[PDB]
């Protein structure tokens, strides 16, 4: 079994880096020995107002992305949140079960309520880590592939699913936590010591997979390094360099310490250069793959609906089984 | 059409008078002339841990309290709020759209967050108000027959519909409250400006409708009067003795003002055992009802089935339609 489940908001056009090596590069390697359920938490994506006709389009070019990356339809499951309802059925009751300021405590929440304390605040800002928790506990999930900015969040998944079961032994399984170390945080590129985010303002920073291969490899030259000429890595000190040849090394198969020993006498140049043509490399049967995808959308389509029966059958079982503690009439 | 929603929660063995006549009185008037949903709202309940026997327990007999007070399921559909997903659907769609300093400055929120303000208030006890909006906006509800402890709530619904259709012109039907001002709301026995409440600590003056009619009506010579020795109709300065009128109107069907020139001459005593007597008749053939509702259960059983597979078909378009202009992928 190894029950797996791991999801990625439809909020923009294009995964990056970050999601790419960050996230889908571990499900990859997951798949094939761990039963995975892989959703676009589309749910999650209103959090922040959204154009109707470009979350539509952004759902479907994310599960594409999934596929492009390497998700096998056969090995996995993919499937969109609001297509099954025990994700709120479930996300209801684990509110009822989470302290208020347990919730308050959660980082996103005080980064914008920090300038706008109530005034842009919304519920649904502040209790999504909630519905999160539902959304890995609906699947009696072991294992959460993710990268280190939802650690936070899957602590609290834990945490209120020990104190259900205290109530009620035995009904939710707690999930262990899987990020890994090298990937755990690809960095923007204009901006070392920050999270590459599709929210980052300008975008030379960000290196998204379906932008023009070109343009994404003029981003790799403009990287911000340091002064020492000294290809190593020490990402405390050296966040930029560091930052290249983890995605150098992501990208290829090739380990950071093989990668160094190699670029003795080299130069930041020759590393910018050989990082931006494996990444070209890597980008380009992607987008060839999406664009198959969203040309001829009965194949994705046909996955989606698969995958949505397959999840509203596992699901709504653990809904029916917590409401059954509860002692709701059935 | 006309259509009608109110809910009450399973969170004791018995309604009080209060809810009997400041609300399902007001249904049984309803009903016939309007397209009538009424809910037990038993996710509402696990706001406050509840055990698993009693909950369900409590969730059959105020269904049958209904049927005992006439709600009639040949002209209303009675149904259990857990048994239909749309409700957790479209509260979280909801509460994407409510301000958080909008939650917080409910009342019930600032009492429970008073003593302890981070301390004891969970998730769940900051947004029901939020899945009590869904309730109602899910069955496109025109009118809410509720008492006025729960006005607030409902403005909350108002304006989230309102704001919601701004982005999504006609979407959801934005409900009339519709509030009584006689059984508006009945007040403690013991405290005469305090309202009847199921958590009262002492039930000395609090009058169950189940309850052994002999202590009711025992309860209700204990009533707290004044020392004027006149009967009228004054709540601001004649708190028990209005009360105890307002009950007797509503049990009988006597207007107030034909009720107070008849005592002209009586004293407070004849007052309490003339109500004492109304309500015994009254409680009575409720009892007798819901003993046979509890002995039988297929009766209720099947009158809730019905109800569920009702309530989610009208409930689940509703989604739909909500989902659909949002944007989700269907
Ligand atoms: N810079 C990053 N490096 C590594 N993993 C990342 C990075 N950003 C996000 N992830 C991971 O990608 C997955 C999807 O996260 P999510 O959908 O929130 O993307 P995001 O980049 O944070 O976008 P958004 O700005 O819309 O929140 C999660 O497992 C998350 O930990
Ligand atoms: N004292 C009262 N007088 C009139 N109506 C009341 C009174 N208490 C509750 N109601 C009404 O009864 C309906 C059901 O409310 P609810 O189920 O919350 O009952 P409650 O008496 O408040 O119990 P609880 O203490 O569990 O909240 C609502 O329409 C509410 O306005
Ligand atoms: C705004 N919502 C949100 N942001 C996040 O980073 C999480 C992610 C998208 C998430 C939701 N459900 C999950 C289940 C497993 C792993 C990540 C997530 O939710
Ligand atoms: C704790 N929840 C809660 N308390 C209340 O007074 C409301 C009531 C029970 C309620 C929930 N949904 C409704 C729909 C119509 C009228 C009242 C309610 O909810
Ligand atoms: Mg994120
Ligand atoms: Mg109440």
């Amino acid at each position: 079994s190894r029950r797996i489940f791991s999801g990625v908001q439809p909020t923009s056009d294009s995964l990056h880096l970050g999601n790419a090596l960050g996230a889908v590069a571990q499900w990859v390697g997951l798949q094939d020995d761990h039963d995975a359920f892989f959703c676009v938490v589309d749910l999650h994506a209103i959090t922040i107002p959204q154009d109707p006709e470009a979350l539509r389009r952004r759902t479907l070019i994310t599960a594409a992305q999934y596929l492009a990356l390497g998700i096998d339809p056969g090995r996995a499951t993919i499937f969109v949140q609001s297509q099954v309802p025990a994700h709120t059925q479930l996300a209801w009751v684990l509110g009822c079960f989470t302290g208020f300021g347990q919730a308050s405590r959660m980082t996103q929440f005080k980064d914008k309520s920090a300038r706008q304390g109530s005034e842009a605040t919304t519920v649904g800002l502040f209790t999504y880590p909630v519905l999160q928790a539902a959304d890995v506990l609906a699947y009696d999930t072991e294992l959460v592939p993710v990268g280190e900015d939802q650690r936070q969040h899957l602590e609290l998944a834990r945490d209120v699913a020990q104190r259900f079961n205290s109530r009620f032994p035995g009904t939710l399984v707690v999930p262990d936590v899987l990020i890994p170390k090298m990937t755990a945080k690809i960095y923007d590129l204009q901006d070392p010591t920050s999270k590459m985010s599709k929210s980052a303002g300008t975008d030379a920073g960000l290196i998204n997979l379906l932008d023009d291969p070109a343009l994404s490899a003029k981003k790799i030259r403009s990287a911000v390094t340091d002064s020492e000429r000294d290809i190593r890595y020490d990402p405390d000190v050296k966040p930029g360099v560091s930052n290249l040849l983890n995605i150098q090394s992501a990208v290829t198969g090739t380990d950071i310490d093989v990668l160094v020993d190699g670029y003795a006498g080299h130069g930041y140049g020759d590393l910018k250069k050989d990082t931006a043509e494996a990444v070209v490399e890597f980008v380009n049967p992607i987008q060839a793959r999406v664009d198959e995808l969203t040309a001829d959308p009965a194949e994705l389509e046909a996955v989606l609906a698969a995958g949505a029966q397959r999840a509203h059958d596992v699901a709504s079982k653990t809904v029916q089984r917590v409401y059954d503690r509860l002692g709701f009439l059935l």
